[PDB]
């Protein structure tokens, strides 16, 4: 039932598996720009060692790509950033997710919906490839400054595919 994607990335490939019932907005505007071919040529421009992988916002020459129109934060589906899920990024205001997303490579409870926070809305988990996903956050970054933890060789999505049912 729940739709799977494919990444084919310059390190290896992750598979997705996306969930429909817990997070519904948040899968329609991630298949959304998979089918568009938006991810195609997109880059994991952000990565933490051990701890997470973060994309979907630039090309290889770091220009933004456009996204569409942000979406509702869905965190408060009960889906916490535990290592595999993949998660949607967003700036301070709740409702600010467009295309960026991180996957988790370590268990962060500080990301989490709570009492306190919104968190970050979790609509997905890597089914294949977690090898692929730990040795991306492993690569050598530029240390500090304006390009502090993006990787020094570009790791690309060269394509993003939504798989047979």
């Amino acid at each position: 039932g729940d739709p799977h994607v494919l990444l084919t990335t310059s390190a290896g490939n992750i598979e997705l598996e996306l969930d429909s019932q817990k997070a519904p907005v948040s899968v329609q505007n991630f298949l959304d720009y998979v089918n568009n071919g938006f991810y195609n040529n997109t880059t994991f421009h952000s990565v933490i060692p051990g701890y997470m992988i973060q994309g979907g916002g630039y090309t290889e020459d770091m220009q933004q790509k456009q996204p569409n129109p942000p979406i509702k934060n869905e965190a408060d589906n009960g889906l916490r950033n535990t290592r595999g899920t993949i998660a949607m990024m967003r700036t301070e205001d709740k409702d600010s997710a467009t295309s960026q997303f991180f996957i988790n490579v370590a268990d962060n409870a500080y990301a989490d919906h709570g009492q306190t926070r919104y968190g970050f809305a979790v609509f997905g988990k890597v089914v294949k490839g977690m090898d692929v996903a730990d040795k991306i956050s492993q690569v050598p970054t530029h240390d500090v400054g304006p390009y502090q933890s993006v990787p020094s060789k570009p790791v690309v999505i060269l394509s993003a595919t939504v798989l047979p049912g």
